[PDB]
DNA sequence: ATCGTGG
DNA sequence: CACGAT
DNA sequence: ATCGTGG
DNA sequence: CCACGAT
């Protein structure tokens, strides 16, 4: 069955979190993050909260010993009045003393300050928000475990990659769309994964309104794949898919039209190879159904239509996903091996999720770009920092929406 | 899991083509048909030749040997020419020396020839036809072999039954609704079902337009279940499902009023128990796929609507709708009640006496739709009316087979 | 904002 | 807004 | 109209 | 609509 590759060659299976986390104790995590200070700040606004100290006594020690993480130096600053300015002063302090990044304790579920802050941190510095209301001996365990695996992989860390069949599936996957953020704006994305589910590159347009939707869509998938070739100039792309997604305007023949005229583009510029074979897919959410033996399985619509039956993560639930080849350059002779082989990819990149231990069960192409629309759609919302990724290696190439 | 209970107390597993052959031959079917005359007509017009003669023997030997009907003969009535006049009249001069049953090979394909005879016969004595032109060409054994499984239904033997739990599902199954024979005419059908998958009784209502729909629909079940209850007196009616399905008018909101008043009216007749349970499906058949087993699965799709997976290298499926527009239920019972009307769908899916290798279609469903088939044809080529109602043959066999 | 999922 | 996850 | 299916 | 397949 599918396994997850973490650190010396060790591999476990899926669908288990405990074998998985005592996986990393015994091995590591695929990849360590390489740290510039070793230190981390621990930011919150209650001193001599036993809870507090549990934390961070736990973080401490499943970074060093689930992690890998080894001799890393935890320092803590307090903030008095839980309000933005007063918590920013702990925050710049903290970055003027040298830290790889920032975690930071904020009193409860207030959303205008929360997006305020995350955006400035997400624009300085790899950083985890926590609430100190919702913290609790009963779930601290759990809670520390998951916040690790995202916080590791925002440090630049690869907790654990999918094994693959390295002759099977795309080169590159490019997921790209748009996310509506209300009735007119929207932002387009592009982001550009290996088929062991890693992120290689993302991007993001400016808010924009729907009539400016395909224009900035081609440029922004142009932008994606000239950062991944100019930081991979050998990567050879003889085989690339598209995942289209995301609440968008209905254009869907322009979308396809213009869609192919990039990837020819790209072609002309060297980018992918000048006889890549490539396909445009359509993933779509469809509606739950309950079954009164569906783990991986394929059903066919039609030539060009297609279902995932993926488990949610009496009644068995469903959480179907249809996919469509809306274009391909595929021969006649190739294109059920083909279509095989696009949707084992899809379904391998569903259980890819570095936002806790438990899959998702939703392709990561799909999935973390809504991770990114939730935080743009807000911090529009609330007015807080713009996030501007063009021109920072580290929001091209780190999770940063984890 | 599913078995077929054929003659002599005998069972034999279903979707296993050779084994139910086999067992007819050790124990014969569920019923042989009780025959009149012990005589059938063989109507054709290549008189001498051998393809026929081989048919004959075939008939013969299989009737005997499979079915279990012995002693019946075989006499041959030669037309001159493949014209109605000349056809009928060799029709006529076998019913008249008295005969159970007529097959008639006709020369070639002739749909008005052929929509004329076949509702002349339908009027008149259980009937198959056979085309000579692609008799030639197919494998007589298998093609003899299906044949006599819906000729033997026609003339009122039972090839099997389902075997089923006597304590579940419903004791009598309605299947309903109506069929477009064109943009504007259609007619209703009312059909009775045991839970064995075996038919009891139907009726059609006349060819009338879809404005007249929901009066007919209630008219053409209230004669069904009138007709079976004076032919089952003692038969208690106590759980009751419908099974609504054709295309038809779109008035699901006042046709399932209608329905549920019927089912109203006919509590106050004593037709059914005053304390009738009974429930309201819709069946559709849904877009087919294919999965890149199934057998007998169930799929929720929400409280009220769910979905069978019939099964009819990837494994092609045949979807069936199945939505609970009404009930009588208690909520304590529903979800009991949901996997028996469901299990009992799936059941009669296998039921199917057009040949051996089953349809994968529910009864309910499938025989109107054969019966659609020919009223409708039979009013585009201008046959003899079909109507059951004064014919308790035609309202008691599977004549549209 | 540890997450997810069923209300 | 409840609660369970390894 | 053996009846079904699939291209 | 033509053509294989089925026990
Ligand atoms: C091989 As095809 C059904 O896409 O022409
Ligand atoms: C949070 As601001 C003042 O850059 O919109
Ligand atoms: C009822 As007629 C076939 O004689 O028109
Ligand atoms: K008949
Ligand atoms: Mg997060
Ligand atoms: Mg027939």
């Amino acid at each position: 069955g599918l396994t997850y590759r973490i650190g010396n060659g060790a591999s476990v299976p899926i669908s288990n979190t405990g074998e998985l986390i005592k996986g990393l104790r015994n091995y590591g995590p695929y990849e360590v993050p390489s740290l510039k200070y070793n230190q981390i700040a621990l930011i919150h606004n209650n001193q001599f909260s036993s809870l507090i100290n549990q934390l961070k006594s736990q973080i401490s020690s499943k970074i060093d010993e689930v992690w890998h993480i080894h001799n890393i130096n935890i320092s803590e600053f307090i903030y008095d009045s839980p309000h933005f300015d007063s918590i920013k002063s702990q925050v710049d302090n903290a970055i003027d003393t040298g830290v790889d990044g920032i975690m930071l304790v904020l009193p409860e579920y207030n959303t205008p300050l929360y997006y305020k802050l995350k955006s400035y941190l997400i624009n300085s510095i790899p950083s985890q928000f926590m609430r100190y209301d919702i913290l609790s001996n009963r779930n601290l365990t759990f809670y520390v475990d998951n916040l690790l695996v995202q916080f590791v992989s925002k440090l630049g860390g690869k907790p654990w990659i999918l094994n693959v069949d390295p002759e099977k599936g795309s080169d590159i996957i490019i997921g790209t769309g748009a996310t509506r953020i209300d009735n007119v704006n929207l932002f387009c994305f592009a982001m550009v994964f290996k088929k062991d589910g890693t992120m290689l590159w993302n991007e993001i347009s400016p808010i924009v309104t729907s009539s400016e939707y395909l224009t900035y869509l081609k440029s922004t998938i142009k932008k994606v794949v000239y950062g991944f070739k100019k930081s991979n100039p050998d990567w050879d792309v003889e085989k690339l898919t598209l995942h289209v997604s995301g609440k968008r305007p209905k254009m869907k023949d322009g979308e396809t039209k213009i869609l192919k005229e990039t990837v020819e583009e790209l072609k002309k510029q060297e980018m992918v190879s000048r006889d890549v074979k490539y396909a445009i897919l359509h993933l779509n959410e469809t509606h739950p159904f309950w079954v009164m033996p569906y783990e991986g399985t394929k059903v066919k619509l039609s030539s060009k239509r297609y279902l995932l039956t993926l488990l949610q993560p009496m009644v068995t639930p469903i959480k179907p996903l249809s996919v469509e080849i809306v274009s391909d350059n595929w021969t006649s002779e190739e294109y059920y091996h083909n279509v095989h082989e696009i949707l084992d990819e899809i379904y391998y990149l569903s259980k890819m999720n570095w936002r806790g231990f438990r899959s998702r069960n939703l392709p990561v192409t799909v999935n973390y770009p809504k991770l990114v629309a939730g935080i743009i759609a807000n911090v529009n919302r609330y007015g807080g920092y713009p996030i501007n990724p063009e021109g920072n290696r580290s929001l091209q190439t780190n999770p940063w929406f984890l």
